[PDB]
């Protein structure tokens, strides 16, 4: 929230395991104008992880770490 708000930047590679919440911060979903629509889940070392919203794993990943309540 107090970070970088203009990281409107894309993704491409995903990762496939459950980060240890210890170094887990945030997430964010990409822009729309990116061809390739991704989550991103970002660690207290500062570091965005992006990753795929249909694995299951991720949605439970954004729902944990923060849920969509912003209208």
């Amino acid at each position: 929230t107090r970070g970088s708000d203009i990281s409107k930047t894309c993704c491409f590679q995903y990762s496939h395991k459950p980060l240890p919440w210890t170094w887990v911060r945030s997430y964010e979903f990409t822009s729309n104008s990116c061809s390739q629509r991704a989550v991103i889940f970002t660690t207290k070392r500062g570091k965005k992880v992006c990753t795929h919203p249909r694995k299951k794993w991720v949605q439970k990943y954004i729902s944990l770490l923060k849920t969509p309540k912003q209208l």
